[PDB]
């Protein structure tokens, strides 16, 4: 028995789930023990990077333990979708064409180093044992840990583009893209986007606010610290479709809150791979539906509906909090306050204005 940390780093497609990906694959390892796991860690490419480390037990030797890496590196499909690095082995030294260990880089790239140092505060490189790491992490500069962790419990943001979201001036409609940047500095893993509060608004109308703001978040993809996963917030059949058709790269999830073309819509899920939820207003007939129409349970969430993994959209809610004259800087405490309730609780995903 032997203890690794692994790097794990990514700039493609949905990174954090790119990195949960490669860490279930070592854990479903019989012959491997996850200790700890780092944070998550942003350095600049062109997408931005997200890099974490594991601290592993395990019999493998380490040739042996590169050909696994490589393996999964193949599984999750290898801008690098994941790339995986025996950073460290204790005070194990080791040259050989094939690999050297420590890693040849470990002490020139923060973002390797970081998480490293993060698992192992008083690691010494073997080779190197009077080099303080600390000062040369320093001397490596740039580095942003994120607020984004690999816990359990997902955090969804919300952006609402409909009226309830209104203060655009004369020369600026910067309200929802400073509302992206506030959710993702906070930490939020996901983004669930909705184009609606009210009088009723067209497939049309509904998809021009949904695009729009795509296309926007593709605008920015480079200069995100963190790429989040996106969730599409609609009921209708046909935005899902015209929406799918144009951004299905970048969309993870679609969420919707009432069902009619139930039918229709897990035949478009499927086509298109994404994840489904199951929202009040049982969930075994839809689910069926869906199961039957080609949708892998794995994909599909089912949330009760304040108003099968599980997703629970309890933020503003008076009923849920207590019920309503209240402002919303205590709106979200007594969220903020039950959110950090329902994390240390199984629960998979919640969905919250603040983090
Ligand atoms: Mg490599």
């Amino acid at each position: 028995m032997v203890q690794y940390i692994i790097g794990i780093g990514t700039n493609s497609g949905f990174t954090i789930e790119n990195i949960h990906l490669a860490i279930t694959a070592l854990e479903s390892q019989q012959n491997i023990r996850i200790i700890r796991k780092a944070s998550l860690y942003s350095s600049k490419a062109d997408i931005r990077f997200l890099n974490t480390a594991v601290k592993i037990s395990s019999s493998l030797k380490p040739d042996e333990l590169l050909v696994l890496l490589k393996d999964i590196e193949l599984k999750i499909g290898r801008p690098r979708v994941i790339d995986l690095d025996i950073l460290a082995a204790e005070d194990l030294i080791l040259e050989t064409d094939k690999l050297t260990i420590p890693h040849k880089e470990l002490i020139n790239r923060s973002f390797a180093l970081a998480p490293l140092l993060e698992l192992s505060k008083g690691w010494h490189h073997p080779k190197y044992v009077e080099w303080d790491l600390n000062i040369r992490l320093k001397e490596l500069g740039e580095i942003v840990k994120l607020k984004q962790t690999l816990a359990n419990t997902i955090r969804m943001g919300i952006v609402n583009l409909s009226n309830q979201s209104f203060s655009d001036g004369n020369f600026d409609d910067n309200q929802r893209k400073l509302n992206l940047d506030e959710l993702i500095q906070s930490g939020a893993e996901i983004i669930d986007i909705g184009a609606e509060s009210a009088k009723p608004i067209s497939i049309e109308e509904e998809f021009n606010k949904l695009n729009e703001f795509l296309e926007y978040f593709k605008s920015q993809l480079a200069n995100l610290i963190y790429k989040p996963l996106v969730s599409i917030d609609t009921r209708k059949l046909e935005v899902m479709q015209k929406i799918l058709a144009k951004h299905h790269d970048i969309i993870w999830m679609i969420n919707d809150v009432e069902c009619n073309n139930i039918e229709q819509k897990a035949q478009l899920i499927a086509k298109y791979n994404k994840k489904y939820v199951i929202i009040h207003n049982y969930i075994e007939q839809k689910k069926q539906i869906l199961l039957k129409h080609g949708i892998a349970q794995q994909n599909i969430y089912f949330d009760i509906g304040f108003g099968l993994k599980a997703l629970v959209g309890h933020s503003r809610k008076p009923s849920v909090l207590g019920l309503k004259d209240s402002n919303l800087a205590t709106l979200d405490r007594a969220t903020r306050e039950l959110s950090r309730k329902l994390e240390k609780l199984d629960i998979d995903i919640i969905r919250v204005h603040k983090i």
